[PDB]
């Protein structure tokens, strides 16, 4: 199931239009209250002019719209599902804007959702572009639309949440296919739950930032259900997702091509393991007894060039296990893993003890102290958060998380580790005076400025339960040591969320739930926009282009030049994301040390170490002295 995040909206005054309706099948019939009457576009005796259909409310009244819901049809008969769609309000009926939320719904009669940040409207417009099974006819059921109990206008120099992508599935695990500049999905073998799969299928879903479009995909050609995986950008451009549902598959996403193709399986089963990639284009992973057993599962290495997974049975978990109640199910999970110099794996916790992986010969593991302050020593901070803001400083942030994976207090504990060598102790101080608010769960993005960014997650760690949720987020600005709230949003956002930087500069955070029959399902997604983006009337910012690129691929160490339309003070490469259980092994960011050509060109290296500048595909922003970033030219890195 699902929900709305308001509270609906009388009906009794509304007046409804349609593009058409039957006879038998008025307008009205959606805002009558009755599960059995439905409002249904003209099909045979008046021909069936194909969708865009148009659903538009006028409320007659002014309402803090938080969203709406569409119950389908419930006779059997799937005609008129509404598929692509786009949710529209107005103040004046004629003036519509852009959407407050678009998207597609999954293709079934269950109740749907549009739910998005507040804003007083009178009139609501439905647009059904497109039916469900690509039929010309739209019907809904009901259409309720909801309130929140008051609104409040976003604080200027805050950022701003908006629009809400809706979803046919609860994107549980997503990735950036960074050669389309497209944000793939992904749930189980179901589209709300991963509980009784049969293993062997994946729901995937796509968001077009361009377009708009909502896509979909049944992926069975890589025998895995990715509920639950690592995932790692190799070396290859390939996205690397291990095991989960079935605890041994390895599926390889080409962005390329946009495919699946099967990998190798792993040498040990796992599932809620993270893998980093390393180096050299490879990728390693540890930990995961969520599924292939609870024991000690050691590291292991996947290699692109020869397809293979080779353990790596001296790189221990041992030493980087929780004290977690549930044990080893538990204590193993979403270690905090980042592809570091000359093959090795830093992992920063969860767990209080610290340790460097290595991935020479049969493997190795070395203690790399504590996690701690002056504040003391850091508890296990299960589903904590970590960041490498500035790679090239070996600037890691962690913060958030709980000593237990559940049913266990989260914490503000926040620390930046600062890593040399491998091999050696990073210092670790206390972050500012940690976060504003306790949580786990939350998600997490490096933003083009060096700035973090962290958003949802709950006090206490309650999996598929959406209580003490914390609906503002907040920003480490690592110039200022310091935590800044944002605009808060509206949609809880904790176990099964996820939190990815679009190429546009804007933050997609989606997801959440994955429960089968509950109600904390969110099938969903919703834009942050980052205060970089708006000038100091709270309008958009002119965002400085990048005119040219002397390449799109690059060896570490290797130079571009680029031209810009106007003076850019700054530049970072920031490493595309894939994220699920909070984890995001793939995103970093490197700051650009730019020569002024003169002219508006400049010139910039690419980092030569690869434990640093991870091959892979990356972002480049350009920031303007106001300080706001281009859109994001994508760059491939390699050795
Ligand atoms: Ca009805």
């Amino acid at each position: 199931a699902s929900a709305p995040i308001g509270s609906a909206i009388s009906r009794n005054n509304w007046a409804v239009t349609c593009d058409s309706a039957q006879s038998g099948n008025e307008c009205n019939k959606a805002i009558d209250g009755n599960k059995d009457t439905f409002w249904h576009t003209f099909y045979g005796a008046n021909g069936d002019p194909k969708p865009p259909h148009t659903y538009t409310i006028d409320m007659k009244t002014t309402q803090n719209v938080n969203g709406l819901s569409m119950l389908p049809r419930q006779d059997g008969n799937q005609n008129g599902w509404i598929g692509r769609h786009e949710v529209y309000l107005s103040s004046d009926g004629t003036n519509w804007g852009s959407p407050v939320a678009s998207g597609s719904w999954f293709a079934d009669s269950t109740t749907k959702y549009s739910n998005f940040e507040t804003r007083p409207a009178r009139y609501v417009r439905l647009v059904a572009i497109t039916e469900a099974n690509g039929q010309p006819w739209t019907s809904i059921a009901e259409i309720n639309v909801f309130q929140a109990s008051s609104y409040t206008a976003p604080q200027p120099g805050l950022g701003r949440w908006g629009p809400t992508i809706d979803l046919p599935i609860v994107p549980a695990a997503a990735a950036i296919e960074p050669t389309s500049g497209r944000v793939l999905m992904w749930s189980s073998y179901r589209n709300d739950a991963f509980g009784g799969s049969p293993g062997g299928i994946t729901l995937t879903s796509s968001w077009d930032p361009s377009t708009g479009i909502v896509s979909d995909r049944t992926v069975t050609v890589t025998k895995h259900d990715m509920f639950c995986p690592g995932i790692s950008m190799d070396g290859n451009g390939q996205i690397v997702v291990t095991g989960g549902n079935d605890a041994k598959k390895t599926s390889l996403y080409d962005s390329s091509s946009d495919s699946w193709i099967p990998g190798p399986d792993m040498q040990v089963a796992r599932g809620y393991q993270s893998s980093a990639t390393m180096s050299d284009g490879r990728v390693f992973t540890i930990g995961g007894s969520w599924s292939g057993g609870v024991f000690e599962k050691n590291g292991e290495v996947y290699s692109p060039s020869s397809k293979t997974w080779t353990s790596l049975p001296n790189a221990k978990v041992n030493p980087m296990l929780t004290a977690d109640k549930q044990g080893l199910y538990r204590s193993d999970n979403h270690a905090w893993l980042f592809g570091w110099k000359k093959g090795s794996v830093f992992q920063a916790g969860p767990s209080t003890a610290m340790n460097w992986y290595y991935t020479s010969g049969s493997g190795d593991v070395k203690s790399a102290g504590k996690r701690q302050s002056n504040r003391g020593v850091a508890p296990d901070a299960m589903c904590g958060n970590a960041v490498m803001y500035d790679a090239v400083k070996g600037k890691i942030l962690t913060f958030g998380g709980s000593p237990d994976y559940q049913d266990s207090d989260a914490t503000t504990n926040a620390h930046i580790i600062t890593l040399g060598e491998p091999g050696t102790s990073p210092n670790t101080v206390f972050a500012s005076n940690g976060l504003y608010f306790a949580r786990t769960f939350h998600t997490s993005v490096v933003l083009p400025d060096g700035s973090t960014f962290i958003t949802g997650g709950q006090r206490r760690g309650i999996p598929f339960e959406d209580s003490t949720p914390v609906f503002t987020p907040e920003i480490y600005v690592p110039e200022q040591d310091t935590f800044y709230k944002q605009n808060p949003n509206s949609i809880v956002r904790v176990y099964h969320s996820i939190s990815l930087l679009l190429p546009d500069g804007r933050v997609f955070n989606g997801g959440g739930g994955l429960c089968g029959d509950c109600t904390t399902n969110h099938f969903d997604a919703q834009i942050f926009t980052p205060n970089y983006l708006y000038n100091s009337n709270g309008n958009l910012a002119t965002r400085p282009k990048i005119t040219r690129t002397s390449t799109q691929s690059v060896k570490v160490g290797g130079r571009i030049t680029i031209s810009t339309d106007s003076s850019i003070s700054k530049a970072s490469l920031i490493r595309y994301g894939t994220a699920t259980h909070t984890v995001n092994t793939d995103q970093r960011r490197i700051p650009l040390t730019l020569t002024n050509n003169g002219g508006n060109s400049y010139s910039f290296q690419v980092p030569s170490d690869s434990g640093v500048a991870l091959p892979g595909y990356w972002m480049l922003f350009v920031m303007n002295s106001a300080g706001v970033p281009s859109v994001a030219s994508t760059i491939r890195v390699t050795q």
